[PDB]
């Protein structure tokens, strides 16, 4: 046991909600299209990757007596007798994203989801965590909650608990982008556009002055008029005016592009995926996105699962439509291994997502020799 | 024993925390998003690399009697009876990053984590280190704590104690970038936009003047108007004004890009990882990131581990999704090695992350000979 | 940073002058205002001022890049290692760094 755990409790007795302003985040996700699309692709991608359970670690875990097949079916087919697999996975991933942490309940035989927007974790004076408090009055325990924590540095010191919300960091950038974009719309709806100013030093009958004003407006526009010369009489003067604040000054494109690139940067999506990319970009960018962004996100979940159940669980995609291996190269390398005897044919079948055959000559290596 | 160790202790009796301002760093991590993404990539990438324990060094280390398999389980499956593997690695790496150093406690059988933001190291007049003081009154020892130090040159002389926090070098750049970015939104919300400036040397009825100023603004906006000509009567003049301080002057984009490269440079992540890259950019840049940045960072940890336990521990990834070898090239070199008899087939499978199979012909080198 | 410089050759009650200054500031900003034309009465003029020392003059970026290259030069680290490199850039530069430095 850790002799310094009680000081850890004293320095942070309870978890801290990190999505400091939730309503602004919800408003932006609802009515801002870069956050909407980026969060949607991240969550949907973290919902397509299947989980493959491995061997049993001969250790004591919080959940014991669960067989491999039951865990596999509840984790890849249907978690709860009442809820979907993709819905539950998306809920967990969106809790991990929009909130710092993500929480999953564990019944006797079913694996329920609990939102992290209301749960608060209370540290223990002795071990690691005393008891979770969902909103209030729940008081789950610890053996029945799967804890997913995204790394955080909140307040002075990092925390054994809680988590820092990825979406909560882009709120300032989203507000800046929205204000900067609304400024152009209001500038267009407000700024005045004129084509000609005439001046006279004597008052000339406001009614008739206005009538001549619309006469000049309609008559000297090539779409609706067929005149191009003015003969000003009586000393009326034409002031050579200029435009005060032209639209060319408001060059917000570069700043808006910077804000968009930053927002795509925080979630981790490459900018090429949202745009159109060449053949040299699409496959490497899909690989970079999925692996280096999502697979940490799912690795947190799978590590928490292998802590909770003791079964080695890893994010093994091998089936997502975005990372389907190149058929020619994959076939070439699998055939090379099969011919040269490194792997059996059945393993190649398993890699090709086929089903192994109960054949004799395939279950043993070829060993070409001669 | 070192004759000069007492002078070393006299020149620096105790360690000193190097993250001089923790709260500003926390607020930057929580509300500045380039820093969030860079730190998250570094920490998560430093949490995916598995650890392989090698042989036993016949030396007297601080931890004795620990079995190889028990150390492997503690270091790759479950460090604690109460906390995860990914969470533990993430805490250790974020302590190494945001603070200068990182500390890991060691019970008889459990390998607990302790924060480095609170704990101070006291040098020894004779050997190396008297003890470790966690805030106070705990007073761990040295025989039971694992010490991971990031190289530092603080004050006049470099220290065998303490350490330099990489993030603390970035706070000034973060403040500069935040101020520079806030200046643009404040300039937009504060600057004035004018369409016309009409003057008269005599007073024209403020109420009716304001009514005409609303009518004249709404009438000459082509979105909401059907007039474009002015007939100024009574001697009212139109001053040919010009915009005083246009927005085109504030060319902050290059400065903000410089500050973004500022933020990313200190952590070590290449700028291509954040953006999109070609076939020739993604995998080489991920290789640079992992190797050059992370693997020294985990090499500090593994060197401290091999000091503590005496077992050769190295960061052996071989499984991280972002460094999966090219299937075709990997197949080609493995098959060539197997055919030409340099390595056995079983160790080829081992390098393929599969399970070696107990065969008679495969356990020996093929020896092509003819 | 200034938007307007309106001038008057007579004194006009500092308190209300400041009040109208604030009102005309807030009114003629499209973000927080819904007006774009200004009618000046009483002989008040509008001086066509200009920006004295614009931020565009301070082009420090090239000098700052030179200083960064100079700092990275003394230690020996190639500039490609810190940035992103292609297949042709990255491994020869890692080799040059390790070996030569």
């Amino acid at each position: 046991l850790n002799p310094g755990q009680r000081i850890i409790r004293d320095m942070e007795p309870v978890s801290h909600r990190t999505n400091r302003k939730p309503f602004t985040t919800g408003q932006a996700y609802s009515k801002i299209e870069i956050l909407n699309r980026t969060a949607n692709m991240v969550i949907d991608s973290a919902a397509e990757c299947s989980y493959t359970v491995g061997d049993k670690y001969n250790i004591v875990t919080y959940a014991n007596g669960v067989k491999t097949k039951t865990l596999d079916t509840l984790l890849n087919v249907r978690p709860n007798p009442f809820m979907d697999i993709s819905t539950f996975r998306r809920l967990v991933v969106t809790d991990l994203l929009f909130e710092g942490c993500a929480y999953i309940y564990w019944d006797g035989t079913s694996l329920y989801h609990v939102p992290a927007a209301l749960m608060q974790v209370e540290a223990d004076a002795n071990k690691f965590i005393k008891k979770f408090i969902f909103n209030n009055q729940i008081n789950y325990r610890v053996d029945e909650i799967i804890f997913i924590k995204d790394n955080s540095y909140v307040c002075g010191t990092n925390s054994q608990i809680s988590g820092q919300s990825r979406v909560a960091t882009v709120i300032d950038s989203l507000e800046k982008r929205s204000k900067m974009l609304n400024f152009k719309e209001k500038f267009l709806d407000n700024g005045t556009v004129i084509g000609l100013i005439l001046e006279t030093d004597e008052i000339l009958n406001k009614k008739l002055r206005e009538r001549k004003q619309e006469e000049l407006q309609l008559d000297y526009n090539p779409s609706t008029g067929q005149s191009s010369v003015l003969i000003l009489d009586g000393g009326m003067k034409a002031k050579p005016y200029s435009q005060i604040s032209s639209f060319k000054d408001l060059d917000f494109k570069e700043d808006i592009e910077g804000f968009n690139k930053s927002i795509c940067l925080a979630f981790g999506v490459p900018q090429v995926l949202l745009d159109g990319g060449n053949n040299a970009n699409i496959r490497p960018n899909i690989e970079l996105f999925y692996y280096m962004t999502i697979i940490p996100m799912l690795n947190k979940l799978t590590s928490s699962l292998t802590f909770f159940f003791g079964y080695k669980i890893t994010p093994n995609t091998k089936e997502v439509a975005a990372l389907t291996p190149d058929k020619e190269a994959e076939a070439k390398h699998l055939t090379s291994l099969v011919n040269n005897g490194i792997i059996t044919g059945n393993e190649a079948r398993s890699e090709l997502n086929l089903e192994p055959l109960d054949d004799e000559q395939m279950n043993k290596i070829r060993i070409p020799a001669n």
